[PDB]
C-alpha cells in the first residue's frame, strides 16, 4: 500500500491559504482558533471509532468515504495551523524522525 | 511563506512504516491505538496553548522547539493512521476541498 | 447571591441514570472503557467546535446566543456523562479520586 | 460497582474555587484557557490507553494515572462550566431527557 504522489503537503497550504484568502477567513485563524478547530475535527474523527472495536480497510465503501473526510479536515486544519505558526512542517517531521532513530536505536 | 517540497505525504507514510517495522512496533499500530495517540499529541498542543490568552511566530526558542516537535507528531500518527486504514490521504484532501468549495 | 451548581444529581445519581438508560436499551455491551473514551473525545470536539471562531471577551459564553448557549449545556452536560461513565466501567470512585487529586494540587501549588 | 456520595459536583467547584481564589488564578480562568487545558488532560487519558488494544488489571501505577487523569478532567470541566455560568447537574438531566427522545 502507498498514497498517491500529490498532493504535497506544500500544495495543501496554498491549495488551503487560497480558498481562505478568497473568502475573507483569515482574520479568523489566530492559532488557537485552528487549534479548536483542529481538536473538533479529531472529535469527528474519533465518533466513527468509536463503537468499533479493533478486530477499516474492511469497512464499507460508504463509511470509509466519511473516514477519508474526517481525515482531511484534520490535515487541513493541521497544515493551517502549522502554516500560521511560520512552521515548515515536512523539514518539521525530518527532524523529528531523525531525534526517533537516534532515541530508539 | 511556505513549506519545503519534501517529504511528501508518501515519503512520510513510508519513512514511517520502515521505522516501526524495523523496531516490531507495527504490533502496537492497530487503527484504534493511532487514533488514541493522535489524540494525546493535540492534547500536548493545547497544553502549550492552554494559558496563552488572547503569538507563536515571536515565541521563545523552547517553546517553538516544542511546537514544532508536536506539530510534527500529530501529523505522523495522522498519517500512519491513514495507512492503517488504506486510505489515500493526498486525494482524500483533494475531494474534500473539493467538497469545501462547494459548500462555500 | 452568587453562581451557584444545583444539589443534584451527584456523580453517583448521574452513573445511575446513565447505567439505568443503557439498561433500557441493552446497550452495555458496547460501553467497553476505550469505546466510552473516544466517545468523550468525540463529545470534547463538539464542546471545541463552539468555541473555535470566538476569542475571549466579555461577556463571554454568558452572552452568547439562546440555542448556542442550549448547545453549551448540552455538550458540557455529554463530556460528564461519558466521563462518569468512563470512570464507572474502570471501577474508579471518581468523587474520592477528585479528593485525593486536590491533595496532590495543593501539595504540588502549596 | 458504585461511586462515594461525597463530593457532590457543588462540592468539587466551591474547593476548586477557594483553592484557584486562594492563588489569585482566577484571572487565568477564561473559558477557551479552561476548554483547552482540559483539552489537554484528555490528551492524557488518551496516553493510558492507546497502546492497549482491562483497566481492572493495570499495574497499581497505572491506576493512580487513571484516577489522577480522570479527576483532572473532571475539574476542568467543572471549572469550564461555572465559568461559563452553566448550572452543570441540571444540564444533566435536560441531557438525559434529549436523549430519552432521541432514542426512544
Ligand atoms: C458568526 C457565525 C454565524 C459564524 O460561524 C462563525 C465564523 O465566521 C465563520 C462562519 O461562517 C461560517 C464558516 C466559518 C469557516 C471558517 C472561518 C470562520 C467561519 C467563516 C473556516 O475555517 O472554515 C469554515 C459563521 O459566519
Ligand atoms: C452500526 C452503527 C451504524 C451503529 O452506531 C453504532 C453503535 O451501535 C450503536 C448505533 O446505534 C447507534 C447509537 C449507539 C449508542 C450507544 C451505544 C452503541 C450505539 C447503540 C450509546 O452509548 O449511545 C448511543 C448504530 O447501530
Ligand atoms: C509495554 C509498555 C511499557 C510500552 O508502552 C507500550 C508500547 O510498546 C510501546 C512502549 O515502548 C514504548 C514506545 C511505543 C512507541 C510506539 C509504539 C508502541 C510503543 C512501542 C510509537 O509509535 O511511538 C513510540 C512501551 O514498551
Ligand atoms: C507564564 C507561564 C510559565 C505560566 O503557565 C502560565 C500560567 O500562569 C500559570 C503558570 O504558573 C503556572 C500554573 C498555572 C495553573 C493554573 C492557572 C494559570 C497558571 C497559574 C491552573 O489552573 O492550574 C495550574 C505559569 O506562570
Ligand atoms: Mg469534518
Ligand atoms: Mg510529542
Ligand atoms: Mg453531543
Ligand atoms: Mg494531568
Amino acid at each position: 500500500f502507498s498514497f498517491s504522489p500529490e498532493p504535497t503537503l506544500e500544495d495543501i497550504r496554498r491549495l488551503h491559504a487560497e480558498f481562505a484568502a478568497e473568502r475573507d477567513w483569515e482574520q479568523f485563524h489566530q492559532p488557537r482558533n485552528l487549534l479548536l478547530a483542529l481538536v473538533g475535527e479529531v472529535g469527528e474523527l474519533a465518533e466513527l471509532f468509536q463503537w468499533k472495536t479493533d478486530g477499516p480497510q474492511g469497512w464499507s465503501p460508504r463509511e470509509r468515504a466519511a473516514l477519508q473526510e474526517e481525515l482531511s479536515d484534520v490535515l487541513i486544519y493541521l497544515v493551517a495551523l502549522a502554516a500560521r505558526c511560520r512552521v515548515d512542517l515536512p523539514l518539521a517531521v525530518l527532524s523529528k524522525m531523525d531525534i526517533n532513530r537516534r532515541r530508539y536505536p
